[PDB]
């Protein structure tokens, strides 16, 4: 087909991959930007009209980011100044916009650098973040009220989090919840007073003489914790006399015996709130329902109401406990569990009652509730073809659990066996939203009879601009380990002839609940060492995986490193027993857990591979944080689980490096994986002998995701390959 897919085609993104980013702001409307100007649309019609052009904001006199207009759709949020902190977090400056009358806001506008800011989920109420403080904001030109004062840098955080409650719990900088009405705010505090710090070098800029010190409030696995604290204020009870009494929320008895976390909050109706609670073992966990007690402003949780979550097989839900969905009432709700059989399933909860009733069952899992009204209950799932990797969107009848119908495995089924979906308030229609493995597609479909209104994307464009390259192809299929199914995927050459030896890439990741092996359509770097390189990049689910089961996704408790990396090695031993692959020239590469297991499959020594990279690894378990960690290892003492803590070190095995061409890279200001994982890497390589390659990057964090330090590294990735590939 002439060309190929070009290296600086994945690194200047000369393939753009359309979207359909839509937001509902009824039971039958959203939003959508087409060119740069916000159309409203109708669900059932397709008929829209223009709500704001792209031309309003000629004169504001910054940069705009991102907006958001309020539900009564009377205000809109412009974001500027967007400056960045960790993996979701940020300050921004923002402007609050009347767009009845027709001009910007000046009485009191929203504070610069300000943490966290959002809209009541109706009307027009504000609630935001200012040195960790939380301000209400009734009108968007009347005086904020001043919620709580106990903020402090680095210190005490209100309603918003601290460094590992982003990471590893709310994977969000927020920690704020509305009252459906808009009534109540519901909120936590960490405190992180006892918290040990990370701390590195940040050089800056070149003008900068001496460099800078990043000191942050990081627990490593079995140091101090951050505690934290609950409330829930009345917003429609605010006053500028006295100031705001927020109640106090308290955890229950079984939590507050020991270190413990919030893990989850989900309003549950106008007057009443769904927490969770989760042990600092993690194997074990509390669901609380509280109401606001009218007469008294208080709130009470009955023991009643209570509901226990255990795992003796390993930790509890995914890598966290599930949201519950409850129904219009409140007093009941539904929410995934690990079955009897170890397979996560939909079980009903009758808010008063004990244990609950499952819904689902079989040998495959549900993936999320999506949505439930009166007569269904709508949710994502990988059951077709017992296929892991793959998902649709399927129905539940409430009043008859047996029938069940698949809403999305019949309309593309050779462009489409993966999709997501978002529903309008009350589910009264919603977006289908599919990634492959053919192209991206994004249609509109009505919860009435499931009709099928309206193609909003199909990328044509993208189409028809492909198909001018030697594009690769993908193979989904599965292997047989004990007689255990694990599936795999590969990315395989433009005219893949089955007849020649081909140079094979091993690309992992494989941490507790991962799944590299699915019917995605991707472009990037694999889809570029694959049609210009002619490569095979091939992935593998193995066991520690997930969506499985949790025989499969718990065999690796308490012993990360342990057949995670045995199984991605039987794999690739039987890759290379394979006609196409060339068993002289066998790589892996990984990122994070990624680069971790990538070294631990590298210093094995086991001789079917020849060379790897490792980005941003990690290296000893005692040096990464708590709640992910503590979630899978236990904690490192000699009582409890050191003894495979120790075992478990990429440092251990420096002595069978001598083997292959090890290729490490980590960026100087990582804050994530420190640094200080890789430090100790190449220490005790050196300190065996060991010859090997490496390189830092000057303030790059976690991801490496400065444009031209991306550049850089796929760059220098690729050149490694290619040389380690005999490649021309
Ligand atoms: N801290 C975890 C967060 C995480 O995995 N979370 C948070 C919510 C549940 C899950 C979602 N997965 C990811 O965010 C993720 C991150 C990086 C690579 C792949 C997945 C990410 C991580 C794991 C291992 C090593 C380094 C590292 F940064
Ligand atoms: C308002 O209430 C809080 C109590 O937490 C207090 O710290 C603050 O200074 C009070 N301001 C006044 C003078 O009312
Ligand atoms: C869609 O069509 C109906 C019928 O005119 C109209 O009243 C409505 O306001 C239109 N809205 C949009 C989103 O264009
Ligand atoms: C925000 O900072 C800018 C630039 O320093 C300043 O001009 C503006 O007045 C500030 N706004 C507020 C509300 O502090
Ligand atoms: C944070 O906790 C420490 C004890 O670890 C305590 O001394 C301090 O007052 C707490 N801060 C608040 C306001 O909760």
């Amino acid at each position: 087909s002439r060309k190929t897919y070009t290296l600086t085609d994945y690194l200047k993104n000369t393939y753009r991959l359309k979207l359909y980013s839509l937001r509902w702001i009824s039971d039958h409307e959203y939003l959508y930007k087409q060119e740069n100007n916000i159309l409203v649309f109708n669900a059932e019609y397709g008929n829209s009209s223009v709500f704001l052009e792209n031309s309003t904001f000629d004169e504001f006199g910054h940069s705009i980011n991102d907006y958001s207009i309020s539900p009564d759709g009377q205000f809109i949020l412009l974001e500027y100044n967007y400056v960045k902190q960790w993996r979701h977090s940020y300050t921004a400056s923002y402007d609050i916009y009347d767009l009845n009358k027709r001009q910007l806001i000046t009485e009191e506008r929203i504070p610069n650098n300000t943490q966290w800011v959002t809209w009541s989920p109706v009307g027009h109420k504000l609630a935001y973040v200012w040195n960790n403080d939380i301000y209400v904001k009734i009108e968007p030109n009347l005086p904020s009220y001043r919620i709580t004062w106990t903020g402090k840098e680095d210190i005490i955080y209100n309603g918003i989090t601290d460094w590992v409650y982003e990471e590893e719990v709310f994977s969000a900088y927020s920690a704020l919840w509305w009252s459906p009405n808009g009534t109540f705010l519901a909120y936590a505090q960490f405190n992180d007073t006892e918290v040990p710090l990370i701390e590195y070098s940040f050089y800056s800029d070149e003008s900068l003489q001496y460099p800078k010190t990043v000191r942050v409030p990081y627990p490593k696995a079995g140091a101090v914790n951050p505690t934290v604290k609950f409330f829930v204020v009345n917003t429609d009870s605010l006053s500028s006399v006295t100031n705001a009494t927020s109640i106090q929320i308290t955890a229950p008895a079984s939590m507050l015996i020991g270190d413990h976390y919030l893990c989850d909050v989900t309003w549950a109706t106008q007057e009443r709130i769904s927490l969770q609670w989760l042990r600092r073992i993690q194997n074990y966990s509390v669901m609380d329902i509280c109401d606001y007690d009218e007469s008294s402003g208080r709130w009470n949780c009955l023991v009643a109401r209570q509901h226990i979550e255990m795992s003796t097989t390993g930790w509890v839900g995914r890598f966290r406990p599930s949201e519950p969905h409850f129904t219009l009432d409140g007093n009941s709700f539904y929410k995934i569990i690990s079955n009897e059989e170890g397979y996560r399933h939909i079980c009903y909860f009758q808010i008063d009652k004990k244990d609950c009733t499952f819904i689902t069952k079989g040998t495959w899992e549900v993936i999320g509730i999506e949505a439930l009204t009166s007569d269904y209950l709508y949710y994502i799932s990988n059951e077709y073809k017992g296929m892991p990797g793959g998902r649709n969107l399927y129905k539940i009848q409430l009043s008859d659990y047996t029938k069940v119908t698949c809403l999305s495995c019949e309309l593309n089924p050779e462009r489409c066996q993966y999709y997501s979906v978002s529903f309008s308030k009350e589910a009264k229609y919603y977006q289908l939203r599919c990634s492959g493995p053919g192209l991206p597609l994004y249609t509109l479909h009505s919860s009435v009879n499931d009709k099928g209104l309206r193609v909003l994307e199909d990328n044509s464009a993208l189409d028809k601009m492909l198909q001018n390259v030697q594009m690769p192809s993908k193979k989904l299929d599965f292997i047989i380990l004990n007689e255990t199914k694990f599936w795999y995927q590969m990315i395989l050459p433009p005219h893949f002839d089955k007849s020649k030896k081909y140079p094979l890439l091993l690309d992992v990741y494989a941490g507790p609940c991962s799944q590299k092996a699915d019917t995605v359509f991707r472009l990037n770097w694999a889809t570029y060492l694959a049609s210009t390189e002619n490569i095979i990049v091939a992935s593998f689910d193995g066991r520690g995986s997930g969506y499985q089961g949790d025989k499969i996704m718990h065999a690796i408790n308490r012993r990360l490193g342990t057949f995670e990396v045995e199984d991605q090695i039987e794999a690739a031993r039987q890759f290379s027993k394979m006609g196409f692959v060339d068993n002289k020239r066998i790589a892996i590469w990984g990122w994070s857990y990624g680069g971790y297991v990538t070294s631990m499959v590298l210093g094995s020594g086991s001789g079917v591979f020849k060379c790897g990279i490792a980005v941003a690894p990690v290296s000893r378990w005692e040096y990464y944080d708590s709640v992910y960690t503590e979630r899978y290892m236990g904690l490192p003492t000699p009582e409890d689980n050191l003894d495979h803590y120790r075992n478990s070190t990429v440092m251990s095995r420096a002595e069978n490096f001598k083997q292959v061409e090890y290729l490490l890279i980590h960026g100087t200001a990582d804050d994530n994986v420190h640094f200080q994982q890789s430090a100790q890497i190449s220490k005790a390589l050196v300190d065996v002998g060991v010859d090997f390659q490496a390189m830092w990057y000057t303030d790059e964090d976690h991801g490496i995701a400065s444009s031209t330090a991306h550049q850089h590294i796929y760059t220098h990735m690729s050149h490694f390959i290619k040389q380690c590939f005999s490649l021309p």
